[PDB]
C-alpha cells in the first residue's frame, strides 16, 4: 500500500547511501591506497564495481514503486535492466573465480592474472546483458506504461526455458562449483594442523578462505528466495494478493541490501581493510 | 578403557615375546594394573545403565577373573618357574575375548534386512510400475503426476542401494569400496532433497489450482511441471554432489566433517535440518492454509488435493523421527547402547519404507492409477 512501499522506498535510499559509501570506500582502498592488489581483492574489487552500478538504480527503481509506472523513458529502461542481469552474473561468477582461487591456494600451496579473469566474467556476463538490454523496453499496453523485459510468443514455451536456463547458469551452476571448491579443501585440510607451508602465514589462507565463504553465504541467503519466485513467474505463477506482492517486493529489495552488506563484511572478517577504515 | 585395553594387548604380547624373566615380571605388572584401571571404567555400550546393573556388574567381574590370572601368573614367575608363566598368557588371551570383548544383535539386524529386500522389491515394482503408467501408458502427464513421477524416479534410486546397505548391516562394515559409497550417500541425500522439494512443488501446484481455477490449465501444463523437476534435481545437487565428494570410506562409509567438527558439526546439523525438512514443509503447509480460508466435478480437484496432503502426511511421519535423531548426533548427542542402536536402525528403516509407500497411496487415492494397476 502506500505507507508499506514508503518502507520500501526509505530501505533502498538507506541501502544506496551506505552502498555506495562503503564500496566506492572499498574500491578506492584497493586501487590507489595500498598496494594490497592481491588476487582476492582484485575479484572483491569486481564485486564493489557491480554493486555500485545497481546501487545507482535504487533511486530510479524506487520511484517507480511510489508513482506506479516507469517514468524516464525506454533508454534508461533498458539500462536499469541490464545492470540488474549483469549484477546477478557477475557477482556469482566472481564468486565461483574467488573460490577457485582459495581452493588453488589451500592445495597448490597474481592480480595481473585475476585481472583477466574479472575481464572473462564481464565478457561472459554480456552474452546474457546486452541481448537482455534490447528485449527490454517501457510498454503502456493498458492503463500503464512499465518497464520490463518483452518474452517472445509463445510465452507459454519461451517462458520456462528462459525462466530455467537464468536459473541454472545465473546461479545453480556457480553455487555448484563454489560448493566442490570447498568441499576439495575440506579433504584436503584434514590432517593439516600448521602444516603446507609455516604457521606465520598459514592464519591468513584460513582467514581470507573463512572470509570468502561467508560472502558467498550471505549472497546465497540474500539472492535464493527472489531466484525462486522469478522462476515460478516465468512458469506463469503469478501473485494477485496485496500479501503475494508485499512479500515479493521485499525479497527483491533483501536481494538489493545484499550490495551494501560486503564491505562491512570485509571490514569484520579481513584485517588489512580493517585497519584502513578506522 | 579403549586406552587401557590396548595397554592389555601390547602387555600381553611383551609376554611371550620376551626372552627374559625380568620382561615377563615386568609386562605382567603393566598387563595387572591395567586390568584394575579398566575394571572401573566404563564401556560405552554401558553408559546409560547403572554402576550394579547386571550387564555392568558382570563387566567387572569379567576383569576380576582375568586379574587374578595375572596374579597366579606372577606366583610362577616368582617361584621361577618362568617359561610356564609364559604359558598363562596364551590363558589370559582366552579370558580376554570371551568375557570383556564383547563389551567393546545377530537376529534383529537380519530382521532389518529382510525388511529391507521386501521394501526393496515391492517398492521397485510399484514405483517402476507407475511410471511406466505415466511415461508410455496414457496421456495422463497431468501437472501432479510428473511430480509423482519425479518422486518414483527418487524412489527408485534409494531403494536400489537397500541391497547394498542391507549387506552393509551384517558385514559390520562396507565391503564395496570408495566409488560405490560415494554414490550411495549422493543417492540418499538426494533422495531427501527432492523428495520434499517435489511435495513443496506439487503443494503451490495445488494451490494454484484451487484458488487461479481460470489460469491454471494454462499454467499447469506438463512442460512446465516438467521444468521444475529439472530446477529440483539442479537444488538437490547443490547438496548432493558436495556431499559425495566428502563421503568416502574395520572400514565403513560415511560422510566427514571438517576440523573442528565441535563447530562445523552443528552447522551443517542445522541447516541440512532447516533446508531439507523443515522450510520445505513450511511452505506446504502454508499452501493448504491458503486454500482453507479460500475455501461440475471439482471431485477431483477435491480428490487431487487430498491425494497430495496424505502423501505429504506419511512422508513427514516417516522422516521425522531420523530427521531429529541426525540433527541430535549432529549436535554430539551420539547413542551408545544396544537399545539405542536399535531404535535408530529401524526409525532409518521407517523412512525407507516411505519409498514403497506411495505408489499404494496412489493406488487407493486415485481413481486412474487405481484403473491401470487393475490392469495389471
Ligand atoms: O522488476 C523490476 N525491478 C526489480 C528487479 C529485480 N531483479 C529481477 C531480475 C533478477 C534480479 C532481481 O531476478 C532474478 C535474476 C537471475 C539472474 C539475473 C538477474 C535476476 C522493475 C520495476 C522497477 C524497475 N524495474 C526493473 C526491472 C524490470 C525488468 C527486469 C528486471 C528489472
Ligand atoms: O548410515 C548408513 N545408512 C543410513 C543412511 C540414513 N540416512 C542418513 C542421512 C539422511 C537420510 C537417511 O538422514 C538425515 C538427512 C537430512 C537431509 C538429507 C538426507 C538425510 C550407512 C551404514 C550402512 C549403509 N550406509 C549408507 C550411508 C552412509 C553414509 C551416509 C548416508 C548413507
Ligand atoms: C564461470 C566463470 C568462471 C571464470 C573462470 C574460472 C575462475 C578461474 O579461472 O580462477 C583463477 C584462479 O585460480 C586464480 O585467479
Ligand atoms: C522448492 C521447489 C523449487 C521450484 C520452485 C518453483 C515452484 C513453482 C511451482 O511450483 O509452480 C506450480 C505450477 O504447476 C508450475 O507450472
Ligand atoms: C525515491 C525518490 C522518490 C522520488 C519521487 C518521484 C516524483 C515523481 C513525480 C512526478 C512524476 C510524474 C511523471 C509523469 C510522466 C509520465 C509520462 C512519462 O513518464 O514519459
Amino acid at each position: 500500500p502506500l505507507g508499506l512501499k514508503v518502507t520500501i522506498v526509505g530501505l533502498y535510499l538507506a541501502v544506496c547511501v551506505g552502498g555506495l559509501l562503503g564500496n566506492c570506500l572499498v574500491m578506492y582502498v584497493i586501487l590507489r591506497h595500498t598496494k594490497m592488489k592481491t588476487a582476492t581483492n582484485i575479484y572483491i574489487f569486481n564485486l564493489a564495481l557491480a554493486d555500485t552500478l545497481v546501487l545507482l538504480t535504487l533511486p530510479f527503481q524506487g520511484t517507480d514503486i511510489l508513482l506506479g509506472f516507469w517514468p524516464f523513458g525506454n533508454a534508461l529502461c533498458k539500462t536499469v535492466i541490464a545492470i540488474d542481469y549483469y549484477n546477478m552474473f557477475t557477482s556469482t561468477f566472481t564468486l565461483t573465480a574467488m573460490s577457485v582461487d582459495r581452493y588453488v591456494a589451500i592445495c597448490h600451496p597474481t592480480s595481473s592474472k585475476a585481472q583477466a579473469v574479472n575481464v572473462a566474467i564481464w565478457a561472459l556476463a554480456s552474452v546474457v546483458g546486452v541481448p537482455v538490454a534490447i528485449m527490454g523496453s517501457a510498454q503502456v499496453e493498458d492503463e500503464e506504461i512499465e518497464c520490463l523485459v518483452e518474452i517472445p510468443t509463445p510465452q507459454d514455451y519461451w517462458g520456462p526455458v528462459f525462466a530455467i536456463c537464468i536459473f541454472l547458469f545465473s546461479f545453480i551452476v556457480p553455487v555448484l562449483v563454489i560448493s566442490v571448491c570447498y568441499s576439495l579443501m575440506i579433504r584436503r585440510l584434514r590432517g593439516v594442523r600448521l602444516l603446507s607451508g609455516s604457521r606465520e602465514k598459514d592464519r591468513n589462507l584460513r582467514r581470507i578462505t573463512r572470509l570468502v565463504l561467508v560472502v558467498v553465504a550471505v549472497f546465497v541467503g540474500c539472492w535464493t528466495p527472489v531466484q525462486v519466485f522469478v522462476l515460478a513467474q516465468g512458469l506463469g505463477v503469478q501473485p494477485s494478493s496485496e500479501t503475494a506482492v508485499a512479500i515479493l517486493r521485499f525479497c527483491t529489495a533483501l536481494g538489493y541490501v545484499n550490495s551494501c552488506l560486503n564491505p562491512i563484511l570485509y571490514a569484520f572478517l579481513d584485517e588489512n581493510f580493517k585497519a584502513c577504515f578506522r
